[PDB]
């Protein structure tokens, strides 16, 4: 995996979270999950659109 927020901090996780526009209304574990999903949305190639 490219992301390892699971080790990061709740402050950095939620900070970067809002930075992505996703959110933080969840939790650290859920933050790393949503983040990992956020970065994975590009699969290391290119982002996508909600269509």
């Amino acid at each position: 995996g490219s992301a390892d927020y699971s080790s990061l901090t709740v402050v950095q996780l939620k900070d970067l979270l809002t930075k992505r526009n996703l959110s933080v209304g969840g939790l650290k574990n859920e933050w790393v999950q949503r983040l990992i999903k956020d970065d994975e949305e590009s699969k290391g190639e290119s982002e996508v659109s909600p269509q």
